[PDB]
């Protein structure tokens, strides 16, 4: 069927829509090139609809059942618990946007009585009603980006879809607790989401190093949220039950699907009617858990059509790699194009045709790949780094303007390793953090897809407790890793490195001068600036398991 059907009514922003760079004083200071960063609205919803609207076919496997049975048979290892409307509203993020039956989320996190009456209803009417489509809205995205490569190229508006608020909370309360323990129990390792950033870095190079004969690649399924199939909906469903769960959450699950996740009625901002969704939803709390077991289940399935070797996949929703036993050049690339004929029969075609990697550091996945530095004591260390861009672009508008939910703390918490994050992330905000005495001041960054409430001065504990100390020490980086960066810095119109350094040197002075948590902030954060480094000492103030748990992308989680 056709992932969407228009009615020609126009999807419609709700808030007045910034597009370019918000210029600034301080902004300037890290950016040069302001007219090579916008930012995506309405404007350019059209074309999104039209990239992500197709017809789908599927045909599934004797490979494809196996797989299904034999996640099911994990599945029926699980006891998921149904939450209490307390407990769900306090998982609300305070932004949240409001409900269209009057009250919002700030309602929803007081247990205003009002709030859990709706929901309440919401729930008895979930239970009731299995087959009314639930309403949703669909919404166009503003996230900033740097214009592509050739002078030009833009991206359109990806789109979000989600249902009431009151509803939301209900996901809350009968799935949550699904979907952050199902799908680690039912594909192990592969889950991408338990791991943090040096457990993934850890466990890819492990895996590596594993083979006899390595070989590896990265799979880019076109819009996967429209590949989804109702089909494949249902199935997702049907793994969900096989959970021991109470009567009433088998009920709120089963409705849920059938009213909203298989599809349902798309409404504008002005209350119009856009069209219908025969495939996933962007906005809804199963987003990222339904993705990550369909797309597992479909690459298994395609793997076995295929490879006679020891595949070993990491799966983070739409996001895919495999790592397995080489069978020769010319063979491996045969093994490749059958695993995508399979892939494309499943529901799931690409959008670059996949490529055989024999080099890790080569291997892309998430946005970002393996690369190779050394520690204080010379050893050779592995971290995840990233191509720059989008977040020194995210960085600079988040400079010039106040944005609910800031990316550079969150890259900062992602990759405190690499040297872009250490050199210009960590030296610019500092800096600006301490001229306008904000260092105390809680922020809002995300990590899977949830919200958190971070206090930039705990980034030291924070950082050597994801990465380790010598997170702090890092020093020999690839020159390609280098060239890139260093690059990048010359597209976007950055301060070279060489600045950064001595800006740095300023910044770790400052902030050592207030002593307690800034110092310390300066001491570890810093270290790297200064000529004479200073030896640094396991933080003992640092000893963040609910961090790297599940996804909750498009899900409407806080901590
Ligand atoms: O750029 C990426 C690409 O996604 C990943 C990076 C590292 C790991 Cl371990 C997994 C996904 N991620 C982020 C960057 C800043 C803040 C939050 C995130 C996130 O994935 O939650």
């Amino acid at each position: 069927s056709m992932s969407y059907t228009w009615t020609g009514a126009l999807i419609t922003p709700c808030a007045a829509e910034e597009s370019k760079l918000p210029i600034n004083a301080l902004s300037n200071s890290l950016l040069r090139h302001h007219n090579m960063v916008y930012a995506t609205t309405s404007r350019s919803a059209g074309l999104r609809q039209k990239k992500v609207t197709f017809d789908r076919l599927q045909v599934l496997d004797d490979h494809y059942r196996d797989v299904l049975k034999e996640m099911k048979a994990k599945a029926s290892t699980v006891k998921a618990k149904l939450l209490s409307v307390e407990e769900a509203c306090k998982l609300t993020p305070p932004h949240s946007a409001k409900s269209k039956f009057g009250y919002g989320a700030k309602d929803v996190r007081n247990l205003s009585s009002k709030a859990v009456n709706h929901i309440h209803s919401v729930w008895k009417d979930l239970l009731e009603d299995t087959v009314t489509p639930i309403d949703t809205t669909i919404m166009a995205k503003n996230e900033v980006f740097c214009v592509q490569p050739e002078k030009g190229g833009r991206k359109p508006a990806r789109l979000i879809v989600f249902p009431d608020l009151g509803v939301r909370v209900c996901e809350k309360m009968a799935l949550y607790d699904v979907v952050s323990t199902l799908p680690q129990v039912v594909m192990g390792s592969s889950y991408g989401f338990q791991y943090s950033p040096g457990q993934r870095v850890e466990f890819l190079v492990n895996t590596w190093k594993s083979k006899k004969n390595p070989m590896g690649f990265s799979y880019d399924t076109r819009c996967f949220d429209s590949t989804v199939t109702e089909n494949d909906i249902r199935v997702e469903e049907s793994i969900y039950q096989c959970c021991d769960l109470a009567p009433e959450a088998r009920q709120a699950i089963k409705s849920l699907t059938e009213r909203l996740y298989i599809g349902g009625p798309l409404t504008n901002s002005k209350g119009q009617n856009c069209g219908y969704r025969r495939c996933r939803a962007s906005g809804v709390l199963t987003t990222s858990c339904g993705n990550t077991l369909t797309c597992y289940l479909k690459a298994s399935a395609a793997c076995r059509a295929a490879k006679l070797q020891d595949c070993t996949m990491l799966v983070n929703g739409d996001d895919l790699v495999v790592i397995c036993e080489s069978a020769g050049t010319q063979e491996d690339a045969a093994s490749l194009r059958v695993f995508t004929e399979a892939m494309t029969r499943y529901s799931a075609p690409p959008g670059d045709p996949p490529q055989p990697e024999y080099d890790l550091e080569l291997i892309t996945s998430c946005s970002s790949n393996v690369s190779v530095a050394h520690d204080a004591s010379g050893k050779r260390v592995y971290y995840l780094t990233r191509d720059p861009t989008t977040p020194l672009a995210r960085a600079a508008w988040e400079t010039a303007r106040h944005t609910p939910v800031n990316s550079w703390l969150g890259n900062i918490i992602m990759y405190a390793p690499t040297l872009w994050a250490r050199m210009i992330l960590m030296t610019h905000f500092f800096s600006i953090l301490l001229a306008q005495e904000q260092l105390e001041k809680a922020l809002d960054c995300q990590i899977y897809g949830a919200c958190y409430s971070i206090e930039p001065l705990d980034l030291p504990q924070i950082i050597e407790r994801l990465h380790g100390l010598s997170a702090f020490s890092l020093h020999s980086y690839s020159p390609g890793e280098i060239n890139r960066v260093a690059s990048c810095l010359r597209k976007l119109g950055v301060p070279p490195l060489r600045v950064w350094r001595h800006r740095a040197r300023s910044v770790r002075a400052r902030l050592l001068s207030q002593g307690g948590r800034a110092a310390t902030c300066g001491k570890y954060l810093f270290n790297w600036a200064v000529k004479t480094k200073l030896k640094l000492t396991p933080i003992p103030a640092a000893s963040l398991s609910g961090w790297f748990v599940a996804g909750y992308s498009g899900g409407d989680i806080y901590h």
